[PDB]
């Protein structure tokens, strides 16, 4: 039952980890997964549409991991703050690196992916831009750019910044040395005056 | 001669205003140059190849227009000179939107577009270190994050926050007030200390 669908996504990601969606068959995940093809199509109705559901799993894990922190204010300087928020995306996305890329790449077909990623950022920025707000109305940063504005630069910035570092791109800051660097960038920026 | 060429080139960037590469076809392409299918090839040898050369025809533009700048020094108060430097950008990639966008779109697939837009990416970023060292040897900002490293983030945001707002995506900052928020986060990240 949920054992076959299961399978079905662990191959996607898998073979998705040295080629991209187009060069894996739908015989490919089938094969793989040891189901027959139109075993296969019971269960989801195209290879895009696989994508789509690891993309899924992996969004909500980095959703899900992102409330926990929000709920549970970590006890500590407001740098340090922001570097384990700005963290959760680094160890996810950083994480289903393979599934991470493709998911990008792929909203430029996916008007299904390009929602869902949507949806998220304007979660997570609205969300950012609260923060922001309260950071201001408890004094201690500078009521400078209009913040929902400023939080959407700076999130487009990480989304774009980390995953040009995963696919380990030419140009892009390295894994190591990346994090320090938003961070860096999200401190300077909010609490910054001039 | 050329002639035929161009056309070949104004009528691939204006069919992509209202719609992706993919569905614009080969004698799409043709029939609005006004020649035949064949007569095209002779020019270019896959859409694919036109829309490379257009992507080009907007990168060198913007090259071109960066280094004038860089040998042309504005004379105005720093944040004006990073503006001015940014506003290059605003101007040429938002001017040829239609191209930009498939150009992005399209590194995906395109390892030559990939490379086109990497080239001229690294020669930015190494250019805005370049500047950032000298920033912090004047004196006037100070020594935080490696200068290289900076410029990436910041150069990587610009074009990714730049594009999204171009596309007109969701979400993403209005052409209006962007600019205003990069700029911020140039000066507050490259002569922020805390």
């Amino acid at each position: 039952g949920d054992d076959r669908e299961l399978a079905i996504l662990a191959t996607a990601e898998n073979l998705l980890e040295d080629r991209p969606l187009a060069d894996i068959s739908v015989d490919d995940l089938a094969k793989g997964a040891g189901i027959s093809r139109p075993t296969f199509y019971f269960y989801f109705p195209s290879k895009e549409a696989v994508l789509l559901t690891l993309l899924d799993r992996v969004v909500n894990q980095a959703d899900m991991a992102l409330q926990t922190l929000a709920e549970n204010p970590a006890d500590t300087d407001r740098e340090n703050m922001w570097r384990t928020w700005i963290n959760v995306f680094f160890e996810t996305f950083g994480s289903h690196k393979a599934v991470t890329r493709a998911g990008q790449a792929a909203r430029a077909t996916s008007v299904e992916v390009a929602e869902l990623w949507s949806t998220f950022m304007q979660k997570w920025i609205a969300y950012t831009a609260a923060v922001i707000d309260a950071e201001r109305d408890r004094g201690a940063a500078p009521r400078t750019l209009p913040a929902h504005e400023l939080a959407t630069a700076l999130n487009l910035m990480n989304e774009r910044t980390l995953f040009a570092s995963f696919a380990g791109e030419q140009p892009s800051v390295p894994e190591a040395r990346v994090l320090d660097t938003l961070v860096h960038i999200w401190v300077t920026s909010i609490y910054g005056e001039n």
